[PDB]
């Protein structure tokens, strides 16, 4: 059920050990000594990874190295697509701008925290939760110099539970991380968009990276001169696999939750965020889909703003789902009702006061968020043109000196990344007429964007004219049309244009809204405090963990699949027999690598396949994870590697807000699937050779 | 692999029967000297299985199978489509016109005596030994001087088996007065609608109530208002046990057809040139369909029953694909057939592989001949709404060119036009549809083989499909109704030999026609060498293990409650639930919608003794039973032959299942006997049905 810090794992090692966990609790955390902690890594500033050889070598998941195996490919070598295996270190390929964090130490700060907070005298001080101030307070107790006293180690501190609890993080960071392996994508993204959040999943998401150092094993920028790192602890591979009900656990960053909402933030999230989201995304997605299958061109240029509307899309129809069939506003209304009579009892009507408080401010806001949740998803993001070129005050205050002509290179330069090789005029006029329609019926007229309000005073209500008339006079109208303006520009002609108008107008009300809706957020952080403090005050901390905040994280559970609906199971393990069964090579998404899909007519499985002779690729188990988790190291009872953590199934979305114990399962790549992968796909031996494998 | 076997194998079945699970003795499911429970079922209209459940003549089928006697009798005022029907006496039960119940009275082997008569051969190639018109004439000669007048209510039949190796004789008694007597809301009857055809796991309460009516000695007459409800030589006792998983189950109805003796090749004829067709162009159709009916609402309406009888052989050609691609079918065959063919060799009997060969060649040799015939039929016939628009007749034409007949004419092509552009037909979305459906047609049939005006998109339009099709319409008497109503006023025979939609239309009926008739001729090799084929068949691995294919005739199957796991792991169970419905509820998606009266019954579990053991309420069932097309309303027994659900539909990863039983795969899917009485009991409220029943604990 929790996403637990290393802190409680004292409290929770002998529910642990009852559920399977063999290993001693400091082999797996250590305060002040070497533990498994030491092998979990924040991949690139949101995913994990661990180290998994005394050389750094380090796995994570193939879309979490995504950006670094795009960069190195070419067309010469498309490592995107064929997948990329360094026969040797120094065939590894350098990354700019990443980073691997380790956790050092972790400290309690809770009283040093609240000492110093003693200080303010306004009450209503954000300070307690400003990184600005609390980067001051760890500054102060890990000392003037400490960075340059300790090289490549850094302090940081967090608040939790609302800002009852504060955590002292020591990081050592390293920006030397080389891509050693990786899958072809037809392997690492298998499912591609259609099987993302589901179970049975049958991708093999993982990809292969090293840390580098200087000579003494310091962090140091990429340099010719860098040597592997030998870390203080690595995991050893399990090959003994998984079996339905063994005990599994997950070290990771998870981001964020909400297990602390009222009832009234559920309403809120279900009736604004979510319902927003899903009627603005189907309109926009159904004409984006329509046109991509009408055109294979307009399929080209926009199936990858399609696939990143879809994803959000598809999160916000899982959580729906969890508010409609699982109780979470019930079961938050039970927890709050159920403090309010436990403060009652005491004397004490802080925390009714607390809940009220949120209440009155979520029923304050409802309007207002409406509108921003309204313009963000139908304009801001529903629109292309919304992001068109708007002339800065240095540009117009250059066209009315020869700086005239470089005016017009940087908003051509602007014009030019709008109306780019992927971006229809024609597709772009047809979603905003539709998208546009329903946000005209939702806005009432005193509230719409300024130059909004033409549609039913210039237009007579048609938005099809008010569309067709922003490109037919405007200069991003088309290519003819911007360099008609650019052979005579005047800011006249600027400050009248209908797109610009369009642009500055829509983007001035989504600043106004969120201005005026940043205010509410304060007094809710505030009562979240007294609020979380009576919880903990009435029921403990252990069962109540504390919400996620990008700070490691442990997580228990078992290997076990579950039923989605009446009649129906999805077992724990998927196996190489349902990648086969999914093929088709005529759909990009689920075309299967010939020397895959040769491994298994062969059955050229070696020590990778189960008991019975099936190779398996993913398991699941009822570890509470969310994003952040990507990469996650995924161990046995005695810490062995078993998997990495890569999806969650969309029934376990609601998760972040109520754990699902019958819905939501963390989607788990086997191990043994990584190295069959690494072994008969990428040949790549030499890896195998220098982790730890137990039989 | 699993059968739908004769009643006559009954008694060489018994034995393995037993040892699966069947508790009821041989002669209380079948006697042919004798009342069993054989006389319970009947076929129900023509084309599903019936069952009687009570003293009194009642009977269940499927809802699907009632359907059309609930529309006949809805009105806005009554509409028992929507909201069920429930007569709560006797003489509120509605008659029906056009509806029989048929018994099979008494079975009969008449192989000997059909075999004899037809050794007077006047050519060896006759095709008499299949002819209806042939075993009528032998069925009537042995059942006697004017058998129908002498038995009222009785009538012979002659049906081939086996490929004309078996015959069997059967004496049905047909009943007229079969009166509507319950039916669930359509929400219930078809709960899953199009979406879950074919489709486990299922949630559908698919079942409607009839009741047979008879004169005052219980013998078949035609409605009357003096008649009265049958009492019945035997009904089926309703069992509330339940189902557990790997009970035995089994079913008797009367399955339509199947092809468990195809050659491999008629398997690859089947995949390359049937389905491949069929899917190929129906998904061509059915996009086009779609996405009109999307962008336009008043299109929705206007297609949407169109587009679902299009999806439905769609759907089942897919599933058939399926087993093609993964179940080794084709193998299976070969397999088959070689092993007849050696052990032919060691016989020293050549006949066997002569046999195969002939199959073989005939088939190869109609290859080109079968392509133009499903292109033309799915593709056009089918695919092209305007094929079917007006041709005028030889005598309509004669009528056109000096008397009041002018006018007698000019009102029949009228009754055909307005028939063509009804209320549901769109001229913009069928001349899209038509435009996709010949692009795929000229792109696939070389010009010397295009029906003849389709050779104007080459010749007169530059290959434009788009402007032939424009062309048809702009200049047609059918292109619309102020075209025809010019046709009308001035009426000359000239207008209509050259109009372009009549053209089309005459010249694609012509190559349809001519291909038919240039392919007719070679079924009859065929059938001739499956006589030999199927005969080398029974001799060399009995009548034991090989059922004969499905021919409309009672047969039973049996088989196991047992779900299946359609792919990698994911597991279907045996049985659905009330839950299931539930979940699946949607209430503006009017497939999804769920009965308030039944969402009640679950909210407050008014489930009475109708639920399981673990107070969960049942709504259907899976089993490994054999089914096909003719199955719908079959009754499906215990291993004590009581009345434990009604099969309805199958799974369409079985539907290759007429060619090749797939054991991990194929179930029939079947409505709980425990939902039907909780909709009869507690949405019905049709207490009277209940206690007419025989109930078992
Ligand atoms: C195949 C596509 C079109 N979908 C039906 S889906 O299975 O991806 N589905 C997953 C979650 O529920 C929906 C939001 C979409
Ligand atoms: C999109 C899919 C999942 N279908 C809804 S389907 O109706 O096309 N399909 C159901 C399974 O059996 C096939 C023969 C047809
Ligand atoms: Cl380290
Ligand atoms: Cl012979
Ligand atoms: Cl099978």
């Amino acid at each position: 059920e929790g996403m637990w810090l290393m802190q409680q794992l004292g409290r929770k090692y002998a529910q642990m050990k009852e559920r399977g966990l063999k290993m001693k609790e400091y082999d797996l955390y250590n305060p002040n000594g070497t533990s498994l902690k030491d092998a979990v890594v924040l991949f690139d500033g949101g995913c994990t990874g661990e180290v998994v050889s005394d050389r750094g070598l380090v796995l994570t998941n193939h879309h979490c190295g995504y950006d670094m195996i795009q960069a190195h490919s070419t067309l010469e070598h498309n490592y995107l697509e064929n997948g990329f295996w360094a026969m040797r270190e120094a065939d590894e390929l350098p990354n700019k701008d990443i980073s691997v964090v380790f956790i050092d130490k972790i400290e309690d700060v809770t009283d040093y925290v609240k000492k110093e907070l003693k200080a303010i005298k306004d009450p209503n001080s954000m300070d307690y939760l400003s990184p600005k101030y609390l980067q001051k307070l760890a500054d102060k107790k890990a000392g003037k110099n400490f960075s340059a006293k300790n090289p490549g180690l850094s302090v940081e501190i967090k608040a939790f539970y609302g800002g009852n609890l504060y955590l002292m993080f020591t990081k050592k960071t390293y920006t030397d991380v080389r891509l050693v392996g990786a899958p072809p994508s037809s392997i690492g993204k298998f499912g591609a968009d259609t099987d993302n959040w589901i179970w049975p999943r049958h991708t093999g998401d993982f990809s292969i990276f090293r840390i580098y150092a200087d000579k003494n094993g310091n962090p140091a920028p990429y340099s010719e001169d860098n040597v592997p790192l030998k870390p203080k602890r690595f995991f050893n591979i399990s090959l003994g696999g998984v079996q339905e009900n063994d005990y599994a656990m997950i070290m990771g960053f998870p981001g964020t939750t909400h297990r602390y909402f009222t009832a009234s933030e559920v309403d809120e999230w279900k009736s604004i965020d979510n319902d927003i989201r899903i009627r603005m995304r189907d309109i926009r997605q159904g004409v984006m889909l329509r046109e991509m299958l009408a055109d294979p061109q307009i399929k080209i240029m926009y199936s990858a703003k399609y696939a990143a509307s879809q994803n959000a899309y598809k999160r916000a129809i899982g959580a729906n789902w969890a508010i409609k069939t699982r109780g979470l506003r019930q079961n938050k209304q039970a927890m709050q009702d159920r403090l309010i009579a436990w403060g009652a009892k005491q004397g004490t009507p802080r925390y009714e006061e607390a809940v009220h408080e949120i209440d009155a401010t979520v029923a304050k806001r409802a309007d207002l968020r409406r509108r921003y949740w309204m313009i963000e998803e139908g304009i801001i993001r529903g629109i292309e043109f919304a992001r068109s070129p708007i002339p800065t005050e240095d540009e117009t205050k250059a066209l009315q000196a020869s700086a005239r002509k470089e005016a017009i290179d940087k908003i051509r330069t602007r014009y030019s990344k709008f109306a780019n090789k992927d971006y229809s005029a024609e597709v772009d006029k047809k979603v905003a007429v539709a998208m546009l329609t329903e946000y005209l019926k939702e806005i009432p007229y005193e509230n719409l964007p300024l130059h909004l309000r033409l549609v039913k005073d210039r237009f007579a209500g048609d938005v099809q004219a008010y569309v067709d008339d922003i490109f037919a006079r405007s200069v991003f109208g088309s290519e003819a049309q911007f360099d008609a303006f650019a052979a005579v520009p005047s800011v006249e002609k600027l400050a009248e244009d209908p797109m610009v108008l369009f642009a500055s107008s829509v983007f001035d009300e989504y600043r106004k809204l969120y201005n005026e809706l940043r205010p509410y957020d304060d007094p809710i952080l505030r009562a979240q405090r007294t609020y979380i403090a009576g919880l903990l005050e009435m029921d403990g901390d252990q069962d109540q963990f504390p919400d996620a905040n990008l700070t490691l994280r442990f997580t228990y559970g078992q290997v076990k699949g579950y039923s989605p609906r009446d009649n129906v199971y999805y077992g724990h393990q998927t196996t190489l027999d349902g990648v086969m069964e999914k093929e088709d090579p005529d759909n990009w998404e689920f075309v299967v690598d010939p020397k895959l899909k040769a491994v298994y007519e062969r059955k050229d499985f070696g020590r990778y396949a189960d008991r019975s002779g099936r190779m398996p690729v993913a398991f699941c188990a009822t570890t509470h994870t969310t994003g952040g988790n990507s990469g996650s190291p995924v161990m046995n009872a005695n810490g062995e590697l078993i998997g990495l953590n890569f999806d969650r199934n969309w029934e376990g979305v609601g998760g972040d807000i109520q754990y699902l114990a019958d819905y939501q399962r963390s989607i788990i790549v086997d191990i043994r699937y990584v190295l069959l992968v690494i072994d008969k796909v990428g040949g790549c031996q030499r890896l195998l050779d220098e982790m730890n494998i137990v039989p």
